[PDB]
């Protein structure tokens, strides 16, 4: 028998060809929905599949896209504002792992910067290399002045775009990079090395006297109509600055705009089952920033700003959180495309084995369909072991928990022995009766075993073989036990 199997015969019953002595039960826990997977013969689908978390997606369509080089595919929400998947439906990630993106419309930003971090409803979660900043929950009153600072380093002899000045991008403040705009030079009498010129075309001025006013004091705090001098009251929001320029110290205004961040960015629904056999997957897009109050941008780029992040906190606690794939099968009738992310498990059906000497048939059944709600705990197939011959089925080991071996007593074992008269002898239903013993009158039984039945002139009996056993044997059997050929 098999290690897991059990027996369904009890001891005496007739057996035919064909009937089912073993079962082996497989059952699959925490059961949600069961898939076909048919194991008749050798099926294309047979991998059973149970599946938990089956997603159905709002207003949200992948399709066939080859453009931007070789191929990639890219989300929309709800009016089409654009989730672009970076990873491919195979990633076989499961929690951390951005699986959307968020378009930068407003977020490309300029060269340089001055970010002020400013009642924004920011995470705290250190950021330890790979975190681009925290993640922004739901506050924002950002205020960023996008000051555009190149930086190149030269002297003065080979600044022939001078200092303190304005002039378009024909003569530029470089001489390893190109120029963009009119480029308003600022350098603070500096001598065989410099910084980041801060170019300050937006806001021009020449007010003197800067570093003692009540408005610019490293810092600014400035309102849209802050006066930091008498006489000449500001009138656009911008912050007021200055820069030691110009005539020493010179001021110097530049333009400031408003980031303010509203609510997280919005899925607008997933069915995605949630309370199907406790796995609840939920995907919750959730913006990003970087570098706080103390990192100004002083460098020459488009700087990636605020990243949002397609988080996919699933549950509460699994193996790594969501044990998960994230291969996608069609939307509905219309054969549109949807992606879905359930729980998997593998389940395994062993392939049919035919008769052999020491095992029998074995054929495994299903008991499921295409789709049910089941319990945890559900019984998947049954691995049903069969004879190859009939007769009578014996020899049930009780045991405790150790059924192994089972015994079949066919028709080819008992064999009809044509002898005396069968009188009153001992001679009765039990007795071991040998080969070449005496009977009725020393007549020779030609063959040895147990007798069962006597006939009239018949001692129909069961073979058998005596074995002399020395006294002292150390015996490798117990009594009323089941052995196999070539066994100690």
């Amino acid at each position: 028998l098999l290690p897991g199997a059990e027996p369904t015969v009890k001891n005496g019953d007739r057996v035919e060809v064909g009937d089912v002595l073993a079962e082996t039960k497989l059952t699959t826990e925490r059961g949600g929905t069961v898939r076909m997977g048919e194991d008749n013969g050798s099926s294309t689908h047979r991998e059973v599949e149970i599946i938990t978390a089956s997603v159905v997606l709002d207003t949200a369509t992948v399709k066939a896209e080859a453009s931007q080089g070789r191929e990639h595919y890219v989300i929309e929400t709800k009016g089409g504002q654009r989730f672009n998947l970076l990873a491919a439906p195979g990633t076989k990630v499961t929690t951390g792992h951005v699986v959307a993106e968020l378009i930068d419309s407003r977020y490309r930003t300029q060269t340089g910067g001055l970010l002020k971090y400013s009642g924004v409803e920011i995470s705290k979660k250190g950021r330890a290399k790979a975190k681009q900043g925290y993640e922004v929950t739901k506050g924002g009153t950002l205020l960023w002045i996008p000051e555009e600072t190149h930086e190149v380093n030269k002297d003065i002899s080979l600044l022939n775009v001078e200092d303190g000045q304005l002039v378009e991008a024909g003569t530029e403040v470089v001489k390893d990079i190109f120029c963009q705009t009119t480029g308003i030079v600022s350098v603070t009498q500096n001598n065989d090395i410099l910084r980041e010129i801060v170019i300050k075309p937006g806001d021009v001025h020449v007010l003197d006297d800067p570093d003692t006013a009540a408005k610019y004091d490293e810092g600014r705090l400035v309102n849209a109509g802050e006066e930091v001098f008498p006489g000449l009251t500001a009138e656009q929001l911008v912050w007021a600055e200055a820069v030691d320029g110009t005539d020493g110290p010179l001021l110097l205004l530049r333009p400031v705009q408003e980031l303010v961040i509203p609510d997280e960015p919005p899925v607008p629904s997933q069915d995605s089952s949630q309370e199907s056999s406790s796995r609840s997957i939920r995907l919750r897009a959730v913006q990003r920033l970087q570098f706080q109050d103390g990192e100004r941008i002083k460098s020459v780029e488009g700087v990636d700003l605020l990243r949002t992040q397609l988080v996919l906190e699933s549950e509460e606690g699994s193996s790594q959180l969501s044990a998960d794939i994230e291969l996608l099968p069609d939307s509905k009738d219309p054969e549109t495309l949807r992606l879905q992310l359930v729980i998997i498990e593998p389940v395994v059906i062993r392939r049919d084995v035919a008769s052999d000497t020491t095992h029998g048939s074995t054929h495994t059944e299903l008991r499921v369909k295409d789709g049910q709600k089941v319990k945890p705990g559900a019984v998947i197939a049954c691995t049903q072991i069969q004879c190859k011959e009939a007769g009578v089925v014996r020899g049930i080991q009780e045991g405790s928990e150790a059924v192994r071996r089972l015994l079949v007593e066919r028709e080819r074992d008992c064999v009809t022995l044509d002898l005396d008269v069968t009188a009153a002898t001992q001679l009765q239903p039990g007795s071991l009766i040998v080969a070449g013993t005496q009977l009725v009158d020393g007549i020779i039984a030609p063959e040895s075993g147990e007798v069962r039945a006597i006939a009239p002139g018949q001692l129909q009996l069961r073979i058998a073989r005596p074995y002399r056993v020395s006294q002292g044997a150390v015996l490798h059997v117990e009594d009323k036990g089941l052995v196999q050929r070539g066994d100690n």
